């Protein structure tokens, strides 16, 4: 029994993250084979933050200008480049600790684990979700940049955020490994705004699954209802339509807690209708929408 | 700006996690220099639970009983022993990844890193808090025994904790690595029950500093208070007393945030008074305790 905000092990990443220097601009990088990743903001000084030309100001650099130090370790960069917003710093020395790896882009309402880094050195780990919006609520300080965002599978690590930038909200945003941004945000010192954040209609579901099973089944309603009926009521509440797929997705908790999904949609119905009263699921007085369905299986079995 | 729970990372400790078997019963271990800790109750059988004897039990089995298992290797057994709950297996084999270690007895409030396994696998990482009655409200499955709680110090892992059982109400207990368990829980089947289980004080403090911080400071009130006030309101809502100790480790957050301790204490005694409203502070309808002054220090520095 339990159910906690849980991250995958960090063993396989803490080896790849290495330290990236240019002037006064030092952050995480990370080295797997013969290639070091980072924010190509790492180039851009004070005096060109609220328009830089990344192209012009790369062209000013040539290939020793950046130091990499892996722990107490130097290591020689020998070709650089450019792919959309990250540095690819080709090295002389392969990782000797590159586990197998693959770069995805997450949807919109998938979680994934965060090593938050400064200097290079792994200081902690937590889990965190891609908001609707393209934003994430994370914890990262002044240096956190280049920290990364991974899934395991199986025996391969599956890289899905580089940590860029703080929106003035607070929130933070960021790539994926081929260095293209979640959502509609750039590299540059200008007024950028999240949009509307949605609450992941499907994730506070397998949620309240995961409750029942732990024994926390108060909210079960006597009632039913419908998918359109449903819907009609998450849209008032600034909530992510559910699907069909969403439906299916849900199954394998259907399934173990012998509970119609639709009818786990009637009891979320009552709560966003009614409150909570001052009563608590799995030790939270509101709805939590960043477990998947997947997150809550794996936790649960 | 940002703060989420947050675990240290669990690549040292990883490396150190192996398989423990006796017929029908496995369960995790930890390989540390030449020996392989885990809990004692691997041994006893569903026919001798209500009340083992140990000891006999333990006579019954020879060094060549217990199956060592580590990734797909396996380990030789050479000297065996009980101190206090947990078992002693020394083997062959040295831990090539074993590192700078300590064993430490952690005091009720302070938390610590779990890295849940099954079968020697691990699983995942989430940060825990020693409750007042010596119980911990983690996330275990069956076989997530001889998963074990740390810190980080330096490049020392300080071990706290390995994962004995589930009490009836659903939280865990367990001991420090010297076997002694914390509270007063017993490894048979017997009925125990953990105690009122009390609010850390200290920690929802050092919560309201991290909220200030990030810039929820609407709880603020123009009212302050006295120690011996702010207690006799403590005590009514079953809350820590807080010590002039407390005071002083709370120093840190005072000297960052210009805010004296008892100023905040007169906002929680508000908070406990009229409760939330419906508003929230760091996103949680309710008031945190499990976050240490140090760890708010950490995220917020
Ligand atoms: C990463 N290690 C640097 C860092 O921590 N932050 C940051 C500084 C500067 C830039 C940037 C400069 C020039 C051109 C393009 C980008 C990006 C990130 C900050 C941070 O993001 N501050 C915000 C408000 C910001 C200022 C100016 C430009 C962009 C963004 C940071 C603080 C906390 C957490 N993560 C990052
Ligand atoms: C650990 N891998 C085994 C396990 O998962 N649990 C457990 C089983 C049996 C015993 C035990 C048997 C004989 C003598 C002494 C102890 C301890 C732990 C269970 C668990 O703790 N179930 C509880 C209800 C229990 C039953 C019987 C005796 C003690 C305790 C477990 C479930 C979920 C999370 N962690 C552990």
């Amino acid at each position: 029994s339990g159910f906690r905000k849980m991250a995958f092990p960090s063993g396989k990443v803490e080896g790849c993250m290495v330290q990236v220097t240019c002037g006064t601009t030092t952050l995480n990088g990370l080295w797997l084979d013969d290639v070091v990743y980072c924010p190509r903001h790492v180039i851009c000084t004070s005096e060109d933050m609220l328009n830089p030309n990344y192209e012009d100001l790369l062209i000013r650099k040539s290939n020793h200008n950046f130091l990499v130090q892996a722990g107490n370790v130097q290591l020689r960069v020998i070709g650089h480049s450019m792919q959309n917003c990250v540095l690819k710093l080709k090295v002389d020395t392969a990782n000797p600790k590159t586990p197998k790896y693959k770069f995805v882009r997450i949807q919109p309402g998938q979680t994934f684990s965060v090593l938050a880094c400064y200097n290079g050195s792994p200081s902690g780990v937590y889990q965190c979700a891609m908001r609707p919006n393209f934003t994430i609520k994370g914890s990262f300080l002044n240096g956190s940049c280049g920290s990364v965002g991974f899934n395991i599978d199986y025996d391969c690590v599956s890289f899905c955020y580089m940590h860029h930038m703080e929106l003035p909200t607070g929130v933070h945003a960021g790539t994926d490994l081929e260095g293209n941004f979640y959502g509609p945000f750039v590299d540059r010192q200008t007024a950028q705004a999240a949009g509307t954040d949605t609450t992941i209609t499907v994730n506070v579901l397998a949620w309240l699954y995961a409750a029942v099973i732990n024994g926390d089944r108060w909210f079960l309603n006597r009632f039913t209802t419908t998918l359109n009926d449903f819907n009609l009521v998450a849209m008032k509440y600034n909530y992510e339509p559910l699907t069909q797929d969403h439906v299916d997705i849900l199954g394998p908790l259907s399934a173990q807690t012998g509970i119609a999904v639709l009818d786990m949609c009637a009891s979320l119905k009552e709560l966003l209708q009614n409150g909570m009263n001052g009563r608590t699921i799995l030790g939270s007085a509101l709805l939590e929408d960043e477990f998947t369905p997947f997150d809550v299986v794996r936790q649960c079995s």
